[PDB]
DNA sequence: CTGGCCCTCGCTGTCAAAATTGCGGCTGGGTGTGCGCCCCCACCCCCTTTTATAGCCCCCCTTC
């Protein structure tokens, strides 16, 4: 695509069935600095 | 005093059973949930009477 050349081995292409499944990253994506801590360790707390 | 033998008994090794602690690391969701009996002692309610009031309802009587 880049450069218009063929490229020199022929690739295998064909329509196949795919899915998309619920394991997205933006559900994943977490961070902290300095939140809220638990009570009885003063810790940082559990969970995204 | 010295030596040979079998005995109750003291102690030990050995086997066995009961008792004991841990069983990977992170993560993300959602969804739910929070005595008991029988007796004894204080306190209050209903038993009863009165009367007005009226809607409601049980009971007995009467009809056909």
């Amino acid at each position: 695509g880049f450069t218009g050349r063929k490229i020199t081995s022929q690739i295998f292409i064909g329509p196949t069935y795919y899915q998309r499944l619920k394991h997205m990253v933006d559900d994943k994506i977490h961070s902290r600095a300095r939140g809220p801590i638990q009570i009885l360790n003063r810790q940082p707390m559990e969970g995204r």
